[PDB]
């Protein structure tokens, strides 16, 4: 008794790389043994059973076996879908079609990741598209040759993008996009991420007051990435010809300081990412000068006298009074100890009210600051 031929096992679709071996899944039974015929949509295919010189092999189990896939620029007949057919003494059989496409992966990337230059805390985005390949390559990233993961909340690898919400100095490095499939791995062109820092001050110039022909030093020190260029400037005008120097540490030194050196001097730290400035004032000290000097006076007993004494100077000088041959100092802001008939105004004058005979004498006005001291006096004569 003879049974009609029919396909028992159906072959499934599979992809194989160039040169790599591939095997199908075809099986049929009948009486006598059915010969499995392989044809690429009508066209005949060479096998080991038909000719002993052919490269393509034919297994007696039923499934077709290939050693090396024929593909190139001149000849490529191996690629294409094939269906096995069984034939016995009586009856015909046809199996389901299975895809037998050759797998490939190109050399150059459709989109190479680009270099990014950002300041600390600013986001960083890198984009990539792997080379043309079947099956379509899946993206992954590498930082300094080491694989990168989504684990860190700041880094998200979705689609063809690598995202960093805010950068840390630790984010700097050489980034490479990687395209992988069954064929292999493809690394992209190096995309370097540089995390820069704006300039800021390590030391800020401080306010200074000096006397004429002294020296003035203003200190400055900055940080940053790239290392900044520290430069001095005088705001009202220029730095003094033949009289200044900037030391290696960035100190500003003005020798033999004159009145025309009084003002604001700025220190400027600059790099590619930004600029930062810090100012400080120079106060040139001047000794005091009498504006109004007291005049000798004659006053009737019981009446009020006022000896005027006003002084200019930088800084504004302290004025005080005292009677010749006495230690009791009379100030404006201070309550007068001995008598309340004596008082110094906010501007320096000395008012004596209800003058008595013991008030006779010299009243000394003294003005002083850090740059000098000046002293003057006027006589009080008390008459009947």
């Amino acid at each position: 008794e003879d049974f009609p031929p029919r396909i028992v096992e159906h072959p499934s679709d599979l992809i194989v790389s160039k040169g790599e071996p591939a095997t199908l899944n075809c099986k049929a039974e009948g009486r006598p043994t059915p010969t499995i015929e392989w044809y690429k949509g009508g066209e005949r295919v060479e096998t080991d059973k038909d000719d002993p010189r052919s490269h393509r092999m034919l297994l007696p189990s039923g499934s077709l076996f290939f050693l090396r896939i024929v593909h190139g620029r001149k000849s490529r007949p191996d690629e294409g879908v094939y269906v096995c057919v069984a034939r016995n003494y009586l009856g015909e059989a046809v199996s389901h079609n299975a895809s037998l496409e050759v797998a490939i992966l190109r050399d150059d990337f459709r989109q190479n990741p680009s270099d990014v230059m950002v300041a600390v805390g600013e986001p960083a985005v890198m984009e990539c598209q792997p080379p043309r390949g079947h099956p379509e390559p899946t993206i992954s990233w590498k930082k300094d040759g080491s694989p990168l993961d989504d684990k860190d909340e700041r880094i998200t690898i979705r689609g063809g993008k690598l995202m960093i919400t805010y950068t840390r100095k630790s984010d700097a490095g050489k980034y490479v996009c990687v395209g992988t499939n069954m064929v292999g791995e493809r690394e992209s062109e190096v995309a370097e991420l540089t995390v820069l820092e704006r300039p800021s001050f390590v030391k800020r110039p401080s306010n200074l007051a000096v006397t004429v022909d002294d020296s003035a030093e203003f200190k400055c020190e900055a940080r940053g990435d790239p290392v900044p260029t520290v430069r001095w400037r005088k705001d009202d005008g220029e730095l003094p010809k033949s009289r200044y120097e900037i030391r290696d540490d960035h100190t500003l030194k003005i020798r033999k300081v004159t009145a025309g050196d009084m003002g604001s001097y700025t220190c400027v730290a600059e790099n590619m990412v930004g600029k930062a400035e810090a100012s400080a004032t120079l106060t040139v000290q001047e000794p005091p000068h009498f504006v109004v000097k007291p005049r000798d006076q004659v006053v009737a007993l019981g009446r009020t006298v006022t000896f005027q004494c006003e002084a200019t100077g930088n800084p504004q000088p302290a004025i005080f009074w005292r009677r010749e041959g006495s230690q009791n100092l009379l100030f404006s802001y201070q309550p007068p100890q001995s008598s309340s008939r004596f008082s110094v105004s906010q501007t320096g004058d000395l008012t004596i009210t209800n003058v008595q005979r013991s008030d006779v004498g010299y009243y000394i006005c003294q003005t002083l600051n850090v740059a000098g001291s000046i002293i003057t006096k006027a006589y009080l004569e008390v008459t009947d």
